[PDB]
């Protein structure tokens, strides 16, 4: 009897643009004070941000998303119409249903191509790249719009002295598509689920329904536990991502990992081994933690910056919630 | 300069097995009618839903999702050892964070593979699986858990007349790895962003956590719009899926659409234009709309009766929430 057919597209797949949206409020750790008994120099020291961006009433995950894809379009020199297809990665969308992915398609005018929502904490967007470019090499798709988007600051505790001023609102997203040269490395991914309350929230949606008058809902983090995992555990995946990538350490121009803690950072920077002239993302300090739009924020910055060029070698590790990590080698988009 | 790797996997994937799990509590249509002015046949007429599963207070989507991953493993004749990923697709997972994926393989005794969430309403099963298949084929793992799961039930308004009756719990996991022979076909899929309206949540988490007095959140559909929708978009959708996979209408077996509405389905039996004696999912009729797991849960069905046989030729047609549809033509697993 008759086989099942086959697809396939470009084996070879690169980032052709990003583009990042940050919301206007900016919030200072004194104006964060007002809550708690800490210090301007405490919290910088701590982990490694002065300030951070927060979202307006109006605006949501989805909201950004749309505003952040048409600057990755404009910069790709693109039109909604060459995507076939996007996947929004995000934590914060606050609608069980519909998801976002059509919505954001609608917003560009594409209302009909495919596309959906992807969670893994902290680590979607390294998922959501290497989805896209398996799909693009599996010919489901030629030219792909990858976005991270995340409004935390509502998931907030004013009073938590452990994490207010630890996350951002944001987004960034990047087109894929097929490059003269292959542009996005195999994905190396896993998780710690025993880990999962890490970073949570603390009571689901359907049991605070239940109990209104009840305590409502807010993201709590368990730093220390984070910490140590983070700090002591990215270090061989980063390892991973470069080998199945056929790359040496010290031929990385590019690090740029979550933006969670400034910290954690400098640990693995030291455990990575890489250039002592490596360009390293510390776009925390301003951003603070963006969550999955993190890396595609940071990569956006030091394009911008012109630390880093279109073309260099760049490792991202994704580390976060749920305890989930993704990690590849990339080449610089524009 | 240097060149980023590629890797690769085995390029023929298929469905090794596939588990189903139901909740215990069977809801009658007569307990639905206690609650609103409707009556058993009107709705068994309509809807061609008789009886409906709901899983109990201490249950969720994950717990079910583990659940039914155990039964897709003995199944398959497999154990979490030989999963290299799972991914975990629903819409009724009350956390914004932690990502439900790894929480599930810990359960299953693999904490550390890899996997996320994904959501594209009750079409989120067709993505996951071309996703995996994109996965396997791209050589980012060998074998993989899609599970569909869905605990709608405590986002239902028992007071609405237009919908309390058509959603239910439930879940169910399929194991995708190398076969013999193609047992996915490529993925067709697309969206409808100005209808995100259909299938939707009436309030958001965050807007409700600012007001717990105010109305709480519930689902609410709107048959009609959806109705003509599905009804007479699903069919160039399925002639688009048949005709990627290189397979003529004929020659399929089995036609599995979203248990919906069997009203919708059976407009689509006849719009396709299977053979007579080609056999349709009426799963719907004692399990109802499971969104994600719809599918999953349907192809169990068919394979324990033995209305579909191991080897069969399959169609997938997945429509729902944010108006997002995935389809495929795959093997009915073992």
């Amino acid at each position: 009897m008759t086989e099942i057919a086959t697809t396939s597209g470009a084996r070879s797949v690169g980032l052709l643009s990003v583009g990042a949206y940050r919301p206007e409020r900016v919030v200072t750790n004194d104006e964060i004070c007002q809550h708690i008994d800490s210090s301007d120099e405490a919290i910088y020291t701590r982990t490694g941000i002065k300030t951070r961006r927060f979202a307006a009433d109006d605006e949501s995950a989805a909201s950004m998303a749309t505003e952040a894809c048409r600057r990755a379009l404009s910069n790709a020199g693109l039109s909604a119409a060459d995507i076939d297809g996007v996947i929004v990665t995000t934590n914060t969308h606050f609608l069980q249903t519909p998801p976002a992915a059509p919505m954001v398609a609608a917003s560009l005018g594409a209302k009909g191509i495919l596309g959906f929502d992807l969670s893994a904490g902290c680590a979607g967007f390294g998922y959501a790249l290497g989805a896209a470019a398996d799909m693009i090499r599996g010919g489901g798709a030629a030219t792909m719009l990858v976005v991270g988007t995340e409004k935390l600051s509502p998931t907030i505790d004013m009073y938590d002295a452990g994490n207010c001023f630890i996350f951002a609102d944001g987004a960034a997203a990047v087109v894929v598509g097929e490059t003269p040269f292959q542009g996005i490395g195999p994905t190396v991914a896993g998780s710690d689920g025993e880990q999962a309350d890490a970073i949570r929230q603390d009571i689901d949606w359907i049991t605070f329904a239940q109990n209104p008058s009840g305590p409502r809902p807010f993201v709590r983090l368990e730093g220390p536990a984070v910490f140590r995992w983070a700090a002591f555990k990215m270090g061989d995946v980063g390892r991973r991502a470069m080998d199945a990538a056929g790359v040496r350490p010290d031929q990385i121009d590019v690090f740029v990992p979550h933006q969670a803690n400034s910290r954690i950072n400098e640990l693995l920077v030291k455990n990575l081994q890489l250039r002592p002239d490596a360009v390293v993302a510390n776009d925390i300090e301003h951003t603070g933690n963006t969550s999955a739009a993190s890396i595609p924020l940071a990569m956006a910055e030091l394009l911008t910056t012109g630390a880093a060029k279109p073309g260099d070698l760049a490792l991202l590790i994704g580390y976060g919630a749920g305890l989930s990590y993704a990690a590849q080698v990339v080449r610089m988009p524009k």
